[PDB]
């Protein structure tokens, strides 16, 4: 897991897919690593989630063209939080096509946050110059608008913050959560992606299909420890 900056780390899953970790300070939580993925194909790149601000985004964008030699032409945010579209303003200054769950669009619109240009309500297959990128909204969880991105040709699943990492014992920031549905949403995720090789969470180390079951119990535990 190489470093590309003082606050940005990279790991390589396959020849086309990468995962990055950007360090940032969040009032109330302190130093916290946020994950995102980079997908490449025929010199073009699709960025899933951006760091929390334009500086880290810019760095990350230049590293892609410099080390991977690819133009960032596509962006998909997991949901409306800072650790997903924090640096979308930058990306837009550079003409990047943005795609998101329609709800993410409405939330950013009313909160004066930069807005993505194409919403979907259930699913969206975005073609990165040939290579498919499948986005789905299977219900609320960490956030009401959260989606997942599936890569049919890599069996790699980007779950975002609806999925916690194996070393997590806390349910985390449930300020915009929909704990009522979260549990049902997780079931649909394991049902839909049985053969997932890699499963990347919004915070923490990646792993296999087991992060889904691990997160399912952190939540159930919470619904009852507070009920
Ligand atoms: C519990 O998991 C993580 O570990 C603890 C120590 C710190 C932490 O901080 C967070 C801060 C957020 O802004 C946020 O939105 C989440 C969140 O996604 O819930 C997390 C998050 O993931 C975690
Ligand atoms: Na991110
Ligand atoms: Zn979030
Ligand atoms: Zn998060």
């Amino acid at each position: 897991s190489v470093k590309i900056s003082d606050d940005i780390s990279i790991t390589q899953l396959s020849d086309k897919v990468y995962t990055y970790v950007s360090l940032a300070e969040i009032e109330g939580w302190g130093m916290v690593p946020s994950n995102g993925m980079i997908v490449i194909n025929n010199h073009q790149a699709a960025l899933l989630d951006t760091p929390i601000n334009d500086a880290q985004t810019e760095m990350l964008v230049n590293w892609v063209t410099d080390s991977l030699h690819a133009k960032v032409t596509t962006f998909i945010p997991n949901h409306w939080h800072g650790d997903c579209i924090g640096g979308l303003g930058y990306l837009q200054r550079k003409g990047v096509q943005s795609y998101a769950n329609q709800m993410t669009i409405d939330l950013a619109k009313e909160k004066g946050l930069p807005v993505p240009e194409h919403g979907f309500t259930d699913s969206l297959t975005v073609s990165l110059d040939g290579m498919p990128l499948q986005c789905y909204y299977l219900g609320g969880g960490h956030a009401t608008d959260n989606i997942v991105v599936w890569l049919p040709t890599e069996n790699i699943l980007f779950g975002g913050c609806m999925l916690k990492d194996n070393q997590a014992t806390s349910i985390g920031n449930i300020s915009d959560a929909d704990v009522t549905a979260w549990p049902k949403t997780l079931d649909k995720v394991k049902a839909k992606f049985p053969s997932a090789r890699y499963v990347v969470p919004g915070h923490g180390d990646y792993g296999g299909t087991e992060l889904i079951e691990h997160t399912k119990q952190i939540v159930n535990q919470y619904i009852e420890s507070t009920s």
